[PDB]
């Protein structure tokens, strides 16, 4: 049933070891994209997870984000709302920036797309260690936005960013895990 | 019915002038994302255009093309190949450059991802200059694609691209049209 689906998806999943460097296992979901049927199976999940949950909008971040966001609102029958790279968002826009391991990044988003009262509901395409992810439930919260849900296609628990997101009170659901 | 949903898309796309210079007059997708009538009935309408057509998979350029070619992949019940940037897609890729203002971009796909017999629908946001498209396009002939539609949000004719598109032997469909 469940198990069967699930198994179907993480199967259409390859990994491509020492990309984007020697020692990380790259995990790419464009062979999943690719896969109709994995595809479809995977927005059907993750919608269907939040489907009385009360969301009124979903928020992805650029760019891979954005393949399992937008069908999620679309599922839910939900507005949008995405994530950005500097530059990129014509209007008003707050932004946030996050610690990489060597630098840092931002993200913005527009403030006139979350107001007081909106449930938001955080999808991506992978967790890792969290940062992205908690600079955008900053964003959120900044304008006023509740959300308390982050969803992903594919968790990485040994990097950590499930347990960083706990101590930000996001609860975390992921399709699959690797190790 | 139709002209009336069409005029509902239109309406919900804003536009920020002199964004991202003076003079340019940006038609911003985002507003229609983050209504969800709007978004949802911009699918319809695009996948409904191609219901007949025989598509076997849809190729959007990343970032904003994603929102809307992903959505179309998944309402055809077919799969999606994103053409990115370089250096972002883990597997064999091939690649193509394209002439700007100044200077150049290229951008990539997966060789697997596309073989001989695919009929494949380009989608994207927004059609200007075409010189995004006539590389995707030059992409998916490389790797035995055949590709003779492209259907965008919004089309600027006045940039010239559908005219170099029909020059390729791409038939544009656009849902609006900015002057
Ligand atoms: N091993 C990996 N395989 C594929 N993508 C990854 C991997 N590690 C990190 N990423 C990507 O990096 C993005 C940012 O992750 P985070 O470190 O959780 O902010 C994720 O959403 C993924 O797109
Ligand atoms: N006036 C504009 N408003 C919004 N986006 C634009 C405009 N002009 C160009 N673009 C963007 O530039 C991308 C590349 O366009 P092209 O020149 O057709 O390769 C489009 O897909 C749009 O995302
Ligand atoms: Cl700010
Ligand atoms: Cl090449
Ligand atoms: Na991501
Ligand atoms: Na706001
Ligand atoms: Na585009
Ligand atoms: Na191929």
């Amino acid at each position: 049933k469940t198990a069967q689906q699930l198994k179907y998806i993480k199967d259409s999943i390859k990994t491509i070891p020492d990309y984007p460097k020697a020692g990380i296992l790259f995990r790419d979901v464009t062979s999943l994209l690719e896969n109709p049927k994995a595809y479809s199976a995977s927005i059907e999940l993750l919608s269907e997870h939040y489907s009385e949950s009360g969301v009124t909008k979903v928020v992805g971040t650029e760019a891979r984000g954005f393949l399992f966001g937008a069908p999620v609102a679309l599922a839910l029958g939900v507005g949008f709302v995405p994530v950005r790279k500097p530059g990129k968002l014509p209007r008003e826009t707050i932004s946030e920036s996050y610690e990489l391991e060597y630098g840092t990044d931002t993200l913005e988003i527009h403030t006139d797309s979350i107001q007081p009262g909106d449930k938001v509901l955080v999808v991506d395409d992978l967790l890792a260690t969290g940062g992205t992810i908690e600079a955008t439930v900053k964003l959120i919260r900044r304008l006023g936005g509740e959300v308390v849900h982050a969803a992903f296609i594919i968790n990485l628990p040994e990097l950590g960013g499930e347990a960083r997101l706990t101590q930000q009170g996001i609860h975390c659901y992921s399709l699959v895990s690797f190790d």
